[PDB]
């Protein structure tokens, strides 16, 4: 549908705090390899003093830590979610489904994405590449939107708002039932992702 609002609100949120689209692409290609992130590791990647690295990543107030304080959870997680994001036989997860849709692009590299339906408990799947979606069971599958807030935590403002579903009269029923939700709308995962390659192809242009 007409997702400027979402679009524009994921960018600003990315551009609040500065540096942060510059270490976010980094980060998931090293989380991508299946292992903890230590701080000193992505100075080294992106030649920031660690200074910097820390003063960003205490901006992201959801970023997960392990036991030795290296970040094992960015949008991209080794923590279990509903989200699983397998990329080749390395089972990784996602915040969100929103985050399943843009994360091959950024990392180049085709995901094997699966959920269950936030309605109906149905097993969801799909095919993830950096171009495009395929094998998508059920074709209808469709996924929740919310809009982003300024300073609210990310993964308990938008994140856990942002789901699949079966259908979208499936997740539509399930809409009608959670208005309170600032922007909530439903639209079809093929939506969806166009929205995660406008959010990709902006986010490049924010990057040094
Ligand atoms: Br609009």
């Amino acid at each position: 549908m007409k997702l400027a609002p979402y679009i524009l609100e994921l960018l600003t949120s990315v551009n609040r705090t500065n540096g942060t689209a510059d270490l976010l692409v980094p980060l998931l290609r090293e989380l991508a390899k299946g292992r903890p992130v230590s701080r000193t590791t992505l100075a080294g990647i992106l030649d920031w003093p660690a200074e910097r690295v820390a003063a960003v990543l205490e901006q992201a107030t959801s970023t997960e830590y392990d036991k030795d304080g290296n970040i094992i959870g960015y949008g991209l997680t080794l923590r279990e979610t509903s989200y699983v994001f397998e990329i080749d036989d390395r089972r990784l997860y996602a915040w969100c489904a929103l985050d399943t849709l843009i994360f091959p692009a950024l990392i180049g590299r085709t995901a094997r994405v699966s959920s269950h339906c936030a309605a109906t408990g149905a097993p969801v799947s799909l095919t993830v590449s950096p171009s495009e979606i395929q094998a998508v069971e059920p074709a209808g599958m469709a996924v929740s939107l919310v809009l982003p807030q300024e300073a609210a935590d990310v993964r308990q403002s938008f994140c856990c708002h942002v789901h699949f579903f079966a259908s979208v009269p499936t997740a539509e029923d399930w809409a009608s039932k959670h208005q309170g939700l600032e922007g909530l709308a439903i639209v079809s995962v093929h939506e969806a992702f166009g929205l995660g390659q406008e959010f990709n192809r902006h986010l490049l242009q924010t990057m040094s």
